[PDB]
């Protein structure tokens, strides 16, 4: 029953980098963190722009190829595998699928000890954070804010809009059975 | 006998990384790279100096403890399940312990499809580079210039010492069975 | 009487960078932006911890050498160049030593036309955006949180313990003449 | 006769930034660098597409309207008045226009005591880097690499072709009047 993986899912902004870096901190045993951007990282630059590879609209957008869904399936699979392993694994993603997004991730957990995160923030405020933060592509905040959520199942649900990040860490810390 | 992971091997500063994102272009298919530097980045910021995980001297060296060790070891059985789940993957690291450091890798590979690349630089010129590169911890690129390598045994070799790095990654693909 | 240069101080994590950013996506006119972090970016990597240039503490402390403070010197003098020659001048910087900071400041300013603004956070709150954000020397936060402010007059005063950084980049943008 | 500013024309990966740290770290006296890259960043981010301030084109390419031109020529002053306030500047930029960029610096300039330095690289070479770097904007190093020097006149010239960083700041400081 001992918390295998730890899954965030929210919008841009939503502050799940912060809460994270928090959990790290908070948590005495030591927890990998693999999100959705160190992901993108890995994959070759090309596979950026150059379709079937994600692309970014110039008004916030992002839509995603099949060529960038198969690398990302064996990518799952291989944080899955880490946690098989023994490793505590952390990840952030954003589930622009919604629930089908999540069903996709319970394919590959399989019957692992999830703990499935909700990051909640304001679309408004979450936007005006993008903006703080110099993030490139404006716009993504808030077209991500809510969509993100529809149909998704959580096990605990943080708020970002009037909640620090350290705060939210405590609240999903307290779920996590070691 | 298509190739299933690159594993480089090489000193700071030797060049492993601007090699690592020169394949990434070159090569075809989409290959994912996970290098020491993105673990290391996975793992808690307090891991870092708190013993039991990886600590920089000021001369630079550096040591790893066994809390380190568990975790590198869930990591690495993460990538191989990832490639053995159909992903193309890079990873470049430092044998440290020379062919101790290749045992350990060859133990998680298994039977899996390798190419085993060895990144050689001159001490001096990795230290150079070290220099304008504004690595922090100075003194590494000499101390492990060589070393690493000892008793190492590769399926290829380039020299970043007189080659570019997109020179190197040439020779490198030329050895990558599809 | 139209204003020149901003000058905001404030602790370690009291959110200014998130201001600046702010500011200069809400103020029409553009507005190059200078903190103390550029500044110790544009001396040599030696000049950070060989003595007579900055050194950090391990409890989140700071100490500046006269190296350091003849540089910083020269560097005040160019901003405020800058301005006189039309530019438009925002300044976050971190007065550690209160009112003799903005003694020293004002010495260089002149006549110019200056808003000073002050970026207050609560000690604890601050702490724990440090942890959030990655920092490296954690600490800080905590140690800066008021003994910057003691003794400083400001024309602006915004609090981001409950205010965020888009909202205090409005509060100060309305005391701008353009 | 003793140099106050040492300015670095080259085209994009030619290898400014590298000798630039090289610099700082080689000469005795603490260096302040402030390349056109800080200035970017100094800037608004809407003032980087926002026609009037500075726009890449998908080939590599850049051009510079009036908004953009306005601010740094206010920050050329700036820098210049740090020289002549005693501290001791480095610049890199990317002389767009050949001579008239030039000419352009030595009007700020005046009679101040400067090295221009010319940074020369092979422009398939320089792209062969820029590729190496995980540079965004591929195509600028080739197009950049011959026509910035074109009618610019040197006090020392050093081709990062063939030698290393750590190399050409030896020659370059060799000729700085202490
Ligand atoms: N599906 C999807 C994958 C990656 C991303 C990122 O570009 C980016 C957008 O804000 N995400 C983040 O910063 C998360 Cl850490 Cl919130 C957004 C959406
Ligand atoms: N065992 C070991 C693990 C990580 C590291 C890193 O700190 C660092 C030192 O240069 N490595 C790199 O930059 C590699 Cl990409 Cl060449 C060095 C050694
Ligand atoms: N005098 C002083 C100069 C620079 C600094 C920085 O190290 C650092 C500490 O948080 N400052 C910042 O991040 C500011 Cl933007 Cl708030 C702190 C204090
Ligand atoms: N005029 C001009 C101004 C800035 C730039 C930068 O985008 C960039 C292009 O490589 N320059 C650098 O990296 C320099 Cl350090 Cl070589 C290029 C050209």
């Amino acid at each position: 029953m001992t918390t295998r993986m730890i899954i965030l899912n929210g919008g841009s902004s939503a502050g799940k980098s912060g809460i994270v870096r928090c959990l790290q901190s908070v948590l005495p045993e030591p927890w990998l963190a693999f999100g959705v951007d160190s992901l993108i990282e890995a994959m070759p630059l090309k596979m950026q722009s150059a379709e079937g590879g994600i692309e970014f609209d110039a008004d916030g957008g992002v839509s995603i190829g099949p060529e960038f869904r198969a690398l990302e399936g064996a990518w799952a699979e291989g944080v899955v595998a880490m946690a098989r392993a023994g490793a505590r694994i952390i990840i952030d993603d954003v589930f622009l699928g919604g629930a089908a997004a999540q069903e996709r991730w319970r394919s590959f957990v399989g019957d692992l000890d999830v703990l499935w995160v909700g990051v909640r923030c304001d679309g408004a405020v979450a936007e005006g954070r993008e903006t703080a933060r110099g993030d490139r592509v404006a716009g993504m905040a808030a077209k991500q804010a809510y969509v993100v959520h529809e149909g998704v199942e959580y096990d605990v649900e943080v708020d970002t809009t009037h909640k620090e990040s350290i705060e939210c860490a405590w609240a999903i810390a307290a779920h996590v059975v070691p």
